[PDB]
């Protein structure tokens, strides 16, 4: 309610109204920002992550790994400090693949030698911590060698680590996988991909990792319209009416969650179906914190 009706970036005691809010108890908002779709990388980009309302709690940096260098200098030097400057964390993600890379010895020095590697992603660009994309099941092997890197990253990251930087575990499977079942005393958040879900499914899925959190660690996510992306229906007019605003009034029984997140947050206000680049000024993400925290 101290955030802006547009998308103004306060300076002052403004400013500082917005820096409390978000020092206060509040549902949370995360925005994940493809990286190759900054204005900093390539070219023909629209927007950039200095655009990102001064309300945003967590900007994750998701690469596809074509992304120029340019972003990566812009991201150090420039967009971190002003992120930070506006009370929003900036967090690297990663795939479980990185985890799970043969490449990497599967031995206690392996975990260690895999863990240091993905925290030099962290620290060379003064982030808040570290998002793993988890998609798929995995083998004995793989499933030991992502636990021990959990397991060494929690030294540094998430509750074990005492640093107050993140280990976030984000996926589109349940509290059953055998990887969370090994990690889950690591993590500070776990953030449901749930694009073009059932509203009547959401307790069901809360369930399976209930038992494992408090519900205030627990975000469920929509999708933007990506260019020619999948059609998930997140996003649909009138905005109160979408699946978006439902998983911002969405609570689980007895309980409140953490908050909601978007992937393509670089994407925010785009029609379904319209497959050029534009800018945006951030509204759905701003009326969705305002759905949240009335
Ligand atoms: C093969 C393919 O197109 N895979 C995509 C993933 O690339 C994408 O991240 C994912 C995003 O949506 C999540 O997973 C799906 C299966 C579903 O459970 C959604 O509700 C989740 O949000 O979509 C895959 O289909």
């Amino acid at each position: 309610s101290v955030c802006p009706s547009d998308n103004t970036h306060a300076t002052g005691a403004a400013l500082q109204k917005i820096l409390d809010y978000k020092k206060g108890d509040h549902q949370i908002m995360a925005g994940y920002f493809r990286s190759w779709r900054d204005t900093a990388s390539g070219t023909g980009n629209k927007v950039s992550m200095l655009d990102l309302p001064d309300c945003l709690d967590i900007a994750f940096v998701f690469p596809e790994g074509d992304e120029t260098a340019s972003f990566w200098t812009t991201l150090k030097d420039t967009y971190v400090p002003a992120l930070h400057g506006r009370g929003i964390k900036v967090v690297r993600s990663v795939g479980i693949a990185q985890l799970i890379n043969t490449a990497w010895d599967n031995t206690p020095a392996g975990w260690q030698g895999l863990a240091d590697a993905l925290m030099k992603t962290v620290d060379d660009y003064g982030l808040d911590g570290l998002d793993i994309n988890v998609q798929q099941s995995l083998n004995a092997n793989q499933l030991k060698q992502a636990t021990g890197v959990f397991n060494a990253l929690a030294k540094k990251l998430g509750p074990k680590s005492g640093t107050g930087k993140l280990l976030i575990f984000d996926t589109n499977m349940d509290g059953t996988q055998p990887l969370w079942r090994n990690v889950y005393p690591t993590i500070s958040y776990v953030l449901i991909q749930s694009y073009g879900r059932s509203i009547s499914g959401l307790q069901t899925t809360y369930n399976s990792f209930k038992s494992y959190i408090s519900s205030k660690q627990y975000l469920i996510g929509f999708s933007f319209y990506e260019e020619n992306g999948t059609n998930w229906g997140d996003t649909t007019t009138p905005m109160t009416s979408s699946r978006a605003w439902q998983y911002a009034k969405w609570q689980p029984s007895g309980a409140t969650k953490g908050g909601i997140f978007s992937y393509a947050i670089d994407r925010d206000g785009v029609a379904i179906g319209d497959n050029t680049l534009k800018t945006t000024d951030f509204t759905w993400t701003r009326q969705l914190i305002g759905a949240m925290n009335p």
